[PDB]
């Protein structure tokens, strides 16, 4: 469980008002941001249109992005205008990093993102720039063994208390939200909705960071629907309260597949209903290692395919990583439809111990064990 105290967060008075219109807004909008008083928002509000079509923008610290009702805030279908570098986005490559976010928040201290408005990234459209859409060169680069260069909608780095608030993230390019190397993260109230078909598309994703909690949430999309990593050489990843969530499409709450040390993750009163896989730990030999203090309760899972996925060996890459996975529980767990639990502990020293209390799965589920032993 995160170590804060969070209650429902509070939308900040505006700063500025800015009215949508037909013409491009960045630099309208970057401009709002670089004035805006410490503890206030830049109001997305309607115009002639209630689109606001921008490239890439910056939060500034102590400052927020607040978008109204019916409003959207849209990312322009142009790999250009996303580049870091000449000709870096929008392509497949041996890069990956190519493209920069929608909105990028750097060394921030109190800063957040309110709605109820939309971001769209729209992954699903063509570029004005390429044959193709963003969500079509995932396709490519996985047949051609590759990596895409697309962009995250929101990227949050080095920050401290960040706000995700009362807002929609839909078609996303990439990872629609990342919180990396940083202390204190709260999504509340948050709608993901991206098509189950779309590769790439991570809900909420930590990454080497700690206090987080992700709470009253909606989230369906592609790939994981929150995927907790820690990274070599980086910060531990550790405490994290995922209460009071539904989750639609989706590769599952997952944990992996960077483990180099998970902390302490609370996941309680969580509603799925078809996502591929439930409840995740996952790993390989090249970023292994230690997983300690996970608790899961008062899960609710339909049309789940793999509901309980533990498995050390998810991919086959090169490595002498090794998993030190432990104390981790499962409490009062039901999953309604036909499904297979995989608890795989290939490399790990010895035995995983889990502990499975008032877990029910269908008559007709099957369990495949490798290496790891269940406790009632």
């Amino acid at each position: 469980s995160d170590s804060r105290t969070v209650s429902e967060p509070k939308t900040p008075s505006s700063c500025t008002t800015l009215k949508a219109d037909s013409s491009t807004a960045t630099s309208t909008i970057q401009k709002a941001l670089n004035n805006c008083d410490q503890g206030k928002a830049v109001r997305l509000s309607a115009g002639s249109t209630s689109v606001f079509l921008s490239g890439p923008l910056s939060l500034p610290s102590g400052v927020s992005l607040l978008i109204d009702k019916g409003v959207t805030l849209r990312a322009v279908n142009n790999a250009k205008s996303f580049e870091n570098a000449p000709s870096s986005c929008g392509v497949v490559d041996k890069n990956g990093k190519g493209c920069d976010a929608f909105i990028t928040a750097v060394s921030t201290t109190n800063s957040g993102i309110y709605g109820p408005g939309t971001i769209d990234g729209q992954g699903g459209v063509k570029l004005q720039d390429k044959k193709v859409s963003w969500w079509e060169l995932a396709a490519d680069a996985k047949v051609k063994k590759l990596k895409q260069n697309t962009p995250r909608l929101i990227q949050i780095n080095k920050s401290k208390n960040f706000t995700l608030y009362n807002v929609s993230l839909i078609n996303s390019p990439n990872f629609h939200v990342v919180f990396s190397d940083g202390d204190g993260f709260t999504a509340w109230k948050t709608t993901i909705k991206t098509p189950s078909t779309a590769r790439n598309t991570d809900g909420i994703d930590p990454m080497s960071s700690k206090n987080i909690t992700i709470a009253y949430s909606n989230i369906a999309t592609g790939d994981d629907n929150v995927a907790i990593k820690a990274y070599k050489g980086r910060a531990e990843t550790r405490n994290i309260s995922i209460l009071h969530n539904d989750f639609g499409t989706g590769h599952g709450m997952s944990i992996g597949s960077e483990t180099m040390g998970v902390y302490n993750v609370t996941v309680d009163d969580l509603k799925m209903n078809g996502t591929t896989n439930g409840l995740r730990i996952k790993s390989d030999k090249s970023a292994a290692g230690v997983v300690n203090g996970v608790r899961y309760s008062n899960v609710v899972m339909k049309n789940v395919a793999k509901p309980i996925v533990i498995d050390t060996v998810y991919e086959k890459k090169e490595g002498s990583n090794v998993p030190d996975w432990s104390d981790i529980t499962f409490k009062d767990v039901t999953s309604e439809t036909k499904g297979v639990v995989v608890l795989n502990g290939e490399n790990a020293k010895k035995p995983i111990e889990v502990t499975m209390k008032n877990v029910k799965l269908t008559s007709d589920s099957t369990w495949q064990i490798k290496n790891v032993n269940v406790k009632k």
